[PDB]
């Protein structure tokens, strides 16, 4: 039930960098928790040469995303 004005903006910036990030690189799984989480060893059948580099910016925006959620969960009380 986080849906909130600033939940809404802030899931759906990340979303429009996660989303092309997925169909480019066909990643599996698609959900970015399950799919950072699993370090099952990730560069298998990847051959862009912008993979490396975009993956890893891409796990810091991930995570800071996850901070500033979790800095609107607390802020509802």
């Amino acid at each position: 039930a986080m849906l909130t004005f600033d939940a809404l903006a802030e899931t759906s910036e990340f979303a429009r960098k996660w989303v092309p990030f997925v169909k480019k690189y066909n990643i599996e799984p698609r959900a970015p928790e399950w799919y950072f989480s699993q370090k099952i060893d990730y560069l298998k059948d990847k051959v862009h040469p912008s993979f490396v580099k975009d993956r890893r910016a891409m796990k810091r925006e991930y995570e800071e995303f996850k901070v500033r959620i979790n800095g609107l969960v607390a802020k509802a009380q």
